[PDB]
């Protein structure tokens, strides 16, 4: 038994981490076969930051000015194109330690493990979830750039996130592996704001179902409620709207725990209405919403 | 900036995980150089963990017993012999995938990343800590007995524990990579009982420190105090008892902040007497004491 916040085992990640230097910058570049990936600001410096035709700037870079390195040796590029947001870099020789990989873009809510690399090189792994405004709530310093967050099926690394920006109220925005951003945020140092950071609701039922088959029951209360009236309540808290979808994925875990989908909604209403009298569930003091339904029936398989 | 619990990139390890099949039972075994580390109650069954004699069943079991799976590749075990309560299956191919590494047995409190297994394949990696009874608030199912929690410094990866049992009260225990337990607990299913958790305190200012440089800084307060006195505090809410030692290892979090650890104290102090008001400290609504001063300097890098 146990809960816990758990990430995907990162080790076929690490063996696609390369160091990017270009000109006076760098960042760390995502590895796949003979390709390169890496955000497109590396080609910039900090006053370019202010405001980068990157169009422009592209212009003036060659394929010798991308440095490409992968601990003690050094990658040939011969080729280098823009896609979006992020930077192809075409290599020479292909790397031989690449996974099972798609490029997959995940949907707000959604859960990833992120590796976070400098220079190059692996300093360590945490989970992550894109947050209905499009951010991320993680941990990245200076020179974070180009770590990339990852889902990881049976054989298959599903590539989603690449961090790109940290805006100035704290969180994070990036892309997916193919440049585009998640929400509306750009690569420039500019006065960007996210909406207001909603609560995944169907990620804390899940996290609640958790919670009854560990122990934690004192939650549980002998109320029901409809999908209807449970959404005014969740309308007032800030979560997220429940629908019908929500309540077939957390099918699975009503079905073993024989609590309804609606009566884990009343017991997390009243959780919304008289607060947790200081009371802790599976060790947390508030509601956490960074587990997906499919994150806890694989912990509890 | 930001901060979040990061465990260690666990590439190294998932190089060295296997899978042992002695009998009737299977679980993961840690593939260093020429030998393979396992539980001791792999050569057991359910009954046998009533009361096992550990030394007699050993006496049946040869060789050819123990299975040890490298993924589609098997291992020849050519020696086996038992040092306290970990199997030391010596084999006749040694592990390619061998890092640095070395066997470090872990003080109460300190962290490491634990690497969930089962049927010698990764499962997912997650932050712990030695709690002061000895246990770790861990996540492991059936069939993750094996399971190795290791720290990573540069180059060396520094094994510290094994897990081997979980309690009746949810928890687990289990042995460094020597066999030795940690605390009074013992590889056999009966009453066992964990003492009073403490809070690791050290752990709780480095963690206040974390949040005085990424933002939070509503519980920073116009007090100070003494560590006699903040120890009576302390020692009343169920916290470890502040030494000098653990003051000199904050000394670089209160060189940065230029907020004395005696002022820290005091501010935490404030924390205990008048909880939380319903507001979070890092996005937690709770006082966490899983981050060493060594985790918020590495994070604070
Ligand atoms: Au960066
Ligand atoms: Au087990």
């Amino acid at each position: 038994s146990g809960f816990r916040k758990m990430a995907f085992p990162s080790g076929k990640v690490e063996g696609c981490m390369v160091q990017v230097t270009c000109g006076t910058t760098t960042l760390n570049g995502l590895w796949l076969d003979d390709v390169v990936y890496c955000p497109r600001h590396v080609i910039c410096t900090s006053e370019d930051m202010l405001n980068p035709n990157y169009e422009d700037l592209l212009i003036r870079k060659s394929n010798h000015n991308f440095l490409v390195q992968a601990g003690n040796v050094q990658l040939r590029v011969i080729g280098h194109s823009m896609q979006n947001c992020v930077l192809k870099l075409k290599v020479d020789t292909a790397n031989p330690k690449t996974p099972k990989y798609k490029f997959v873009r995940i949907q707000p809510g959604q859960t990833f493990s992120v590796l976070a690399c400098y220079n190059g090189s692996p300093s360590g792994v945490y989970q992550c979830a894109m947050r209905p405004n499009f951010t991320i709530k993680g941990s990245f310093l200076n020179g974070s750039c180009g770590s990339v967050g990852f889902n990881i099926d049976y054989d298959c690394v599903s590539f989603c996130y690449m961090h790109h920006m940290e805006l100035p109220t704290g969180v994070h925005a990036g892309t997916d592996l193919e440049g585009n951003f998640y929400g509306p945020f750009v690569d420039r140092q500019t006065a960007q704001a996210a909406g207001t950071d909603t609560t995944i609701t169907v990620n804390v039922l899940a996290w609640l179902y958790a919670a009854v088959i560990n122990g934690d029951r004192w939650f549980l209360n002998r109320f029901t409620t409809t999908l209807n009236d449970f959404n005014l309540v969740a309308m007032k808290y800030n979560y997220e709207p429940l629908t019908q979808d929500h309540v077939d994925i957390l099918g699975p875990l009503s079905a073993q725990t024989g609590i309804a989908v609606l009566d884990m909604c009343a017991s997390l209403k009243e959780l919304l209405q008289n607060g947790m009298n200081g009371r802790t569930i599976l060790g947390s003091a508030l509601l956490e919403d960074e587990f997906t339904p499919f994150d806890v029936v694989r912990q509890c398989s």
